[PDB]
């Protein structure tokens, strides 16, 4: 079966030059468009982009958009059991810069979260998570405001990394056998009718990630990068994810002691300004956003935990549905909607396309072209102000004028 | 080295027979005193509970504490080194009910957490961690009111375990040769300077534990039993257990398909109500209990969530330092202060005792004890309505006189 992917006529690919993008006036850039409301949240981010794009740059730049496929709609497009094609890891990892909508991964089958397959296929290490609060939104807690994090969640190993072996398997038994036998494991409570996953975290997953989360704190002034970890009980894992982070510190950006320790300081290059370099147990951790969030800014963290902690964060500044995120490697990038299908209301035009916008977002302001960005922002910012809200907002709110999911995306273009 | 237990000359030791406790009048109740603030909270505790104890049964009852050891103290006792006798294991299972302030488990000797050693040395199963808001209290959230949870997290698997291997050790690479070589693993990101962690999950530690959540339901006439778990990415450990907890509410407790599931209905044999059985996956749920708390009820979870989901609903009620908590297994049970040791405020009678009084509290009603823990619960909602308080709540806010830690016990029997 031939490709279905039309590349755009007009249209230049972006290029990497000294791990620097270069990137067209013309830009192709790939898009998903996502299972479920993907319909209904891909269409508004598209006319939101070119509108920002549009009113930058006074026409000078244009995206050449390319629908590329995954998910059910693969299926549709390129057949039964076609959930990922391989030219959509080649077109991503080709083109550089890309977006999607959520997806959905079948149950059934045996196939794992066609997400993670993704961002483990192209090496995207870095799951990038910024969390803050937009004025008039409805949040759960009394000061959303104090919230503005970035979590850098690594992507690539941790126990979210799918190997384990099914309770009463052959394969099970064969790895619980080498375990209690050849390795001397006593800790296995029940080894009978036993499922077991395996836990990898690495010096070269965790330092790369770590100095993304540094260079990120030096290139954006923030304050400080603590390290959260579940080091105390996962010695070896998480505990060496700590101590491999404040190795980083030291080695590479000059990291010294505050005081007694265990906190560094390191120098900003650009500000003179000193980041602080610290670590939180990751249980104290989800109490501490709660109760001291103005004490946090970036955060470094295990893939599982950060999970955790970006939907934590994200449910406490009223942004489950709004809350923007990207997959970054050395050579691509995948910009993403964080929140799921919600096939009920898929094709209703109904829910709220401010996650996959703000994700646009960060996807403009990786490409440079930080004006569209800015005004993305400044749309969401008034919207939002101005109380004309899809009805997952609307309907936690007095006063608020409730509007379609395509109507919403007008309202940002409005607040430009 | 002699024991330097020394056995209450009055009091009796309390027994089991077919699964139920029988306690004398006079029962012999080991209890730690615990490191750091344990010298400061378990004072106010002993005089908190027995004051209960003398109120409810007018002199008819007493009990004769007996200190044991364990931490830092037991180092002062039995000599370097002896941070967890054997005989505080054995006193612990011979008298089936005991107490504890918070422990410290020494960094640099490779000693791995002595609650967790507690914990799985007694196959004290089920960590119980009940969350209700106490009126008064200052709250970083706007209805901390609507929380009132039961969190039965497992105590024996899970990551939790302690399994695992150090990068470049030799067992680790011995490890990561036989994934690698004679069990296919592929999915390693970097194999070298990589840590290895194990993560068990069995079909008897999840369904002993489930039951043990769905009984309470029942005898408490809670209205759901929320089994929460990462299953979409750990289908083997996190996917079993729900899996697990479903299938035993079926074979167990008559649950049916509501409406086409997956969600079960279980009815009450004493009540006759309709106990709801349904799941959530770990990262909603922590963006659930603060956008719908009202919707939860009993939670059962894995070791590691639970960890994570008991910390977080402390917070959000106010309650981080008034968390109580049990470990109970078949044989005994044991009781615990849930926060840390805090060092630096020890010995200055300023800390709140008010989490290690409520962990007595559990006691007490797990001893049958019911009207003496009702008599500690009104107590402590007197005390803070009354906005006497310690120094961690008063800071929070405007009009509080500010106690010592012994005289917030007081406030608390004053308010009985």
């Amino acid at each position: 079966m031939e490709s279905k992917v039309v590349v755009p006529a007009q249209g230049k690919k972006i290029t990497l030059q000294n791990g620097k993008l270069n990137v067209p006036e013309n830009p192709i850039i790939p898009y998903i468009e996502g299972d479920g409301i993907g319909v209904d949240v891909t269409p508004a981010m598209l006319k939101v982009v070119d509108a920002a794009v549009e009113k930058a740059y006074k026409g000078e730049r244009k995206i050449s958009w390319m629908e590329i496929y995954t998910g059910e709609k693969s299926t549709q497009v390129y057949g039964q059991d076609v959930w990922l094609p391989a030219e959509t890891l080649d077109l991503i990892r080709e083109y550089r810069v890309a977006i999607k909508g959520p997806l959905t991964t079948p149950v059934g089958g045996g196939i794992r979260s066609l997400n993670v397959a993704l961002r483990q296929e192209l090496d995207l290490y870095i799951c990038l998570r910024p969390v803050r609060y937009y004025q008039g939104t409805p949040s759960p807690v009394k000061h959303p405001e104090l919230t503005d994090m970035v979590i850098f969640r690594e992507n690539s190993e941790d126990i979210y990394a799918g190997i384990e072996w099914k309770a009463d398997s052959a394969d099970a038994e064969k790895v619980i056998k080498f375990l209690r036998e050849e390795m001397g494991v006593k800790k296995i409570r029940f080894p009978e009718h036993c499922g077991i996953g395996i836990k990898p975290c690495s010096e070269e997953g965790t330092k790369r990630l770590v100095r993304a989360a540094i260079e990120y704190a030096i290139a954006n002034d923030r304050d400080s990068v603590t390290l959260v970890h579940k080091g105390n009980i996962m010695k070896f894992t998480e505990g060496a994810f700590k101590d491999w982070g404040y190795q980083l510190a030291r080695e590479e950006f000059g990291g010294e002691l505050i005081d007694g320790g265990p906190w560094l300081k390191v120098k900003n290059p650009n500000t003179g300004k000193e980041i602080v370099i610290k670590d939180v147990i990751a249980d104290a951790f989800l109490q501490q956003i709660l109760l001291r969030p103005a004490e946090y800014d970036v955060i470094a963290c295990m893939n599982l935990n950060g999970d955790y902690i970006s939907d934590a964060l994200a449910a406490q500044v009223g942004g489950i549905g709004i809350a923007p995120g990207a997959n970054i490697g050395d050579e691509c990038a995948l910009f993403e909607a964080t929140h799921g299908t919600a096939p009920k209301y898929a094709g209703q035009d109904k829910v709220n396309p401010g996650s996959i916008i703000l994700s646009a977002e960060m996807m403009l302001r990786h490409m440079g072209w930080t004006e569209a960005a800015d005004l993305i922002v400044k749309g969401m910012e008034g919207a939002i102000n101005a109380k004309t809200v899809t009805y997952d907002f609307e309907r936690l709110m007095d006063g608020a004028k409730l509007l379609k999911c395509s109507e919403f995306g007008d309202a940002i273009i409005e607040n430009m």
